[PDB]
């Protein structure tokens, strides 16, 4: 026996079709945990979850938590350099994040598989000796009062918070998670406060072995694995923490019959309905809730959705569990609201209840539990190999919650059929215990409430008293029935041998006037699936503001009328993916390759036989009039964004040009734009996984044909293939465009440094710099310099040119952040300057190993072709191609790439501004700027400059 480890599990239960190895096993200080074993790998992972979370938090200090699990990254008794270990992730290609939900304080990184054992060492720190710089912590706590001010304007944050002011202000569900600068600084400052100790003491309260999960993946042996995380974990002190309960809910009966009125930011129309439920958690064998979710949720005929939508009142609808903490949870249906919706918000829950009655009606039904149970375990044999990062910060949570031998089956097998759970839970969903909230901008002016955090207007009142029992004596109603056996659940999973004539990349296998098949069967991953992408081109799609919002339109209705025929395959892992493009259309078929071409089929055929609802017509048309308008309402850095693509691309639409011209778009237009649009196409298809050479010939074909039998689909010229460029900018030269987001109180920016072409060249110079600059970008403009919350750099690639560039949220100007960026690259030139050949040689293979990591599963293998076909670049060997020249580079080949392109006074310096102002508008030198010269209207600005060319095809 061995001191350290208190029990190793038996088997843990994987699919078998995993090939990776797996052990379970809790040390002799409580910690629970899991070893994953994959000599394939090429990156490695560990993550540690702590049971405590926001819910745990001081009364008197809101989100100390949530501002602790920032603090753990920046500096240990062990590796006390404040950023050691974003560092060390970096030089070795990792990365790393953490979040804190009302329970658990989850920690997660990535490295290359060489260093798995220097990332944790650093790792475990956080869990034994944080130091909570005093310096770090007045900095630090700027970035979580950003995280607040990007989330204060948000209509999701501000919902979820007004749930929690709402419930009984006694218990913990009502607290603020997040924190800002008042209640983190200012708040504990006047109260006298060291907030140093507060953390060191809730560190070292809640920070027990007893309530620690971790798990780590490597190339190492099973063994191997163990010896590791038995010597770096085993010094976690056990302080014996009783794991935080709640048995009382937080709506009692007070709380229960009560209806809000709230105002929106955007203008949305939303009904949410909720019932208290109990903690379900344990029933996870049999699982009351999933199946009453199911089948409230379901949107097949016969179900409620379809009634709610015909009856024209709803528009989409979400229903089922949803989880509260240890000890309640909450019963959801919430969907949103036509026009007409809104003044029927007593109709739509009487049919709510209706529908609830008749599952009351029937009792419980063994077949559909049968079925669930069948689809979660092709699911699971099935499932997609998963990224190391996110499969340990997930398990890592689980751990909490399952035996050892069930985290990985837990989640996804059914045992138990209970008939008795399945009639307690639905006993729950009743008038006598419901929530109802309303969100609407109608209700601007008439609310007498504010929600402290956010700012929330809203109203609370009591539900009538007859309105109750009018929902009480809920009728059946013969529009509503349970779904019969879903036809589209998958029975043939045979993996068809692999073929004499396959290969490693995607072959052209036809080349005609109409359509470009690109095929590749699936040599790696070996599951029933495959996926088949078509990019659809007609100059027809984008011609015009009116045109693309026809081509939206169409689509939209399209799916809209496809939903309840199609929402079968998808939950029988059958899924699709239609939208428009500048382009033309996309279409995306994905999941288990047996019935795939039924529904495809039925999709091209519908597609070119298309019936429209003139109803249907009105409703998603003004829904879309909303959308639009609510980009105003988009965050600061999302609208730089916005712009630069605006500014950069040879053609493209604004928001308000779209907006304007849809008022032209009548019934009778949209009908003969259909016919117009399908008439002349090109067809460019990527069809990738468990099918054959004559299988994908017959797929691609039967597309064709289908829409020249209903709509006489002619091919598009090989000059018609028109590709847009981008804006070629003056050697130093610099541009500024400035508009205001009248939404959101902070500021955004990006800076865009233009290079030239994609080139194999080209590319690596962009590539590596990116690499170099990488975290000392994070670590200067946020962690030191804290302008924002948001804070990112890297290569921005498009229409076939590239350039580095800088995109920050912040509360100061854009003036201001474009010095400090501008500072910022003097210190990087300063930089590659003093550092090591080997420095140097180990950022050349970070890039190196992020650049090769191998796909871990078909979709993203697809993905990396089809972003090859898309570009017409046609580069399928590109990453060994680009590796093999990067090898090649040299400190003296970076250098000059930043003084002939980038450095202020750069002989070929090509710089465009965004500069996105609020509502309402030491440190290192930086250096004297040019006047920029102010955009004033984008056409012009696009007129007079030359256009780039497009990329030569590999
Ligand atoms: C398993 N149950 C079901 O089948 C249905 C499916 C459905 C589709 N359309 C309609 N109903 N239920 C659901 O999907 C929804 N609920 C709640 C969501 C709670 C949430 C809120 C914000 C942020 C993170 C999650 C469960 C879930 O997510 O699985
Ligand atoms: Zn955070």
């Amino acid at each position: 026996n061995n001191p350290a480890i208190k029990r190793i599990g038996n088997h843990i239960t994987k699919s078998p079709e995993d090939k990776r190895e797996y052990r379970g096993l809790e040390l002799a200080n409580g910690i629970k945990v899991l070893l994953i074993s994959d000599p394939t790998t090429d990156k490695s992972s560990a993550a540690l979850d702590v049971h405590i979370g926001s819910l745990s938090d001081p009364p008197n200090i809101a989100g100390l938590s949530h501002f602790l699990q920032h603090m753990l990254f920046l500096g240990t008794k062990k590796y006390p350099k404040e950023n050691e270990y974003s560092q060390f992730l970096s030089e070795h290609a990792g990365s790393s994040n953490a979040f804190t939900s009302g329970e658990h304080t989850n920690y997660y990184f990535d490295v290359s598989h060489e260093h798995l054992e220097g990332a944790l060492d650093r790792f475990a720190q956080f869990f034994l000796s944080p130091l909570f710089d005093e310096s770090a912590k007045d900095r630090e706590v700027n970035a979580v009062d950003s995280e607040h001010e990007k989330n204060v304007m948000n209509d999701a944050w501000r919902l979820f918070q007004l749930e929690k002011a709402t419930g009984n202000p006694k218990h913990p569900f009502s607290k603020f998670g997040t924190g800002n600068k008042y209640t983190l600084e200012t708040r504990p400052n006047q109260e006298g406060i060291d907030v140093r100790q507060e953390l060191l003491k809730f560190h070292s309260a809640y920070y027990s072995s007893n309530l620690m999960a971790v798990v780590v993946l490597g190339r190492e042996s099973l063994d191997d694995l163990t010896n590791l995380v038995v010597k770096l974990f085993s010094e976690v002190e056990n302080k014996n923490v009783p794991l935080p309960e709640f048995p009382e809910h937080p709506f009692q009966e007070e709380h229960l019959k009560q209806l809000y009125k709230i105002v929106p930011i955007k203008d949305i129309r939303n009904l949410y309905v909720t019932f208290p439920i109990p903690d379900l958690q344990k029933y996870y064998k049999s699982n009351p809730g999933h199946y009453l979710g199911h089948l409230i949720g379901h949107e097949g005929p016969g179900s409620l959705l379809s009634e709610l939508k015909s009856k024209g009142w709803v528009n989409t609808l979400v229903g089922g569990q949803k989880e509260g903490a240890r000890g309640f949870m909450f019963f959801i249906i919430n969907v949103d609201l036509t026009e007409e919706g809104l003044l029927h918000v007593e109709d739509i829950i009487l049919h709510m209840f209706q529908y609830i009655q008749k599952l009351r009606a029937e009792g419980p039904q063994e077949w559909v539990f049968q079925e669930l149970k069948d689809l979660n375990a092709v699911a699971f044999r099935f499932k997609d190999k998963e990224r190391p990062r996110g499969y340990t910060s997930k398990i890592a949570g689980i751990l909490h919650y399952y035996p050892l031998e069930e985290v990985l089956t837990a989640e996804y097998l059914l045992e138990e059929f209970r008939p008795d759970l399945i009639e307690m839970v639905l006993d729950k969903l009743r008038p006598e215990n419901v929530r109802v909230a309303i969100v609407s901008k109608s209700f601007e002016g008439k609310t007498d409430r504010t929600e402290e955090w956010y700012g929330t207007q809203y109203k609370q009142e009591a539900i009538p008293d007859e309105v109750i029992k009018k929902w009480q004596n809920a009728d059946l109603n013969g529009k509503f029935k349970l779904p019969t056996k879903n036809e589209f659940i998958p029975t043939n999973f045979e993996i068809l041998p692999l073929e004499k004539e396959a290969t490693p990349y995607p072959a052209l296998i036809k080349d005609t006037a109409m359509s470009k098949l690109w095929f590749k069967q699936d040599d790696k991953f070996f599951l029933p699936k495959a996926n088949l992408n078509f990019e659809f081109f007609s100059p027809f799609a984008y011609v015009d503001p009116l045109h693309s919002n026809m081509a939206y339109l169409y689509l939209e209705l399209l799916k809209d009328s496809l939903n309840e025929y199609a929402y079968a395959a998808e939950l029988a892992g059958l899924s699709y993916d239609l939208q428009n493009t500048i382009y033309g259309m996309y279409l995306s078929v994905k999941g288990y390759n047996d019935k795939q071409p039924i529904l495809l089929k039925k999709i091209i055929e519908k597609m070119a036989t298309f019936e429209i609802d003139e109803k249907r017509f009105e409703i998603i048309k003004e829904a879309y009039m909303r959308s639009l308008n609510n980009f105003r309402a988009e965050q600061p850095h999302q609208h730089a964004m916005y712009y630069l693509r605006l500014l950069m691309t040879e053609v493209a639409w604004t928001k308000d040009e779209l907006k304007e011209a849809l008022d032209d778009v009548t019934l009778p237009r949209l009908k003969a734009f259909i016919p117009q649009l399908l008439s002349r196409l090109h067809i460019e298809a990527l069809l990738h996984g468990n099918i054959t050479k004559q299988a994908a010939l017959g797929i691609m074909q039967m597309v064709e044909d289908t829409l020249i039998e209903h709509a006489h689909t002619k091919p598009l010229l090989p000059s018609q293939l028109v590709r847009y460029r981008e804006v070629q900018l003056p050697d130093r030269g610099w541009f500024v465009y400035q508009q205001r987001n009248e939404v959101h109180n902070n500021s955004g920016i990006e800076i865009y440094y233009q290079t030239d072409m994609q080139s194999t060249s080209e590319n690596m110079f962009l590539e590596l710099f990116a690499q170099i600059i990488s975290e000392p970008a994070f670590n200067t403009l946020r962690t030191k310099e804290q302008l924002g919350y948001i804070v990112f750099s890297g290569p921005r690639r498009a229409n076939g040119i590239q350039g580095l560039r800088f995109i920050i949220q912040s509360e100061k100007p854009p003036h201001y952040l474009e010095s400090r960026v501008e500072a910022f690259l003097i210190t990087m030139e300063k930089s590659i300057e003093d550092m090591t050949e080997e420095a140097f040689q180990k950022h050349i293979q970070a890039l190196a190993i992020r650049r090769l990591d191998k796909p871990k599963k078909l979709s993203a293998e697809s993905a990396k072709y089809w972003g090859e076909i898309i570009s017409q670049q046609y580069n399928f060997d590109r990453d060994n191609t680009e590796v093999a020249y990067l090898k090649t580079l040299t400190k003296e080949d970076i250098i000059k790439f930043y003084k002939e392109m980038l450095a202020v006074d750069a002989p070929r310096r090509h710089k465009v501004s965004v500069h996105v102002l609020a509502r309402e508008m030491n440190l290192s030198q930086a250096p004297a700027l040019p006047q920029p010269e102010v955009i004033q209207n984008m056409t012009e600005f696009k007129r007079g400059l030359p256009l780039f060319p497009l990329v030569k095809p590999h």
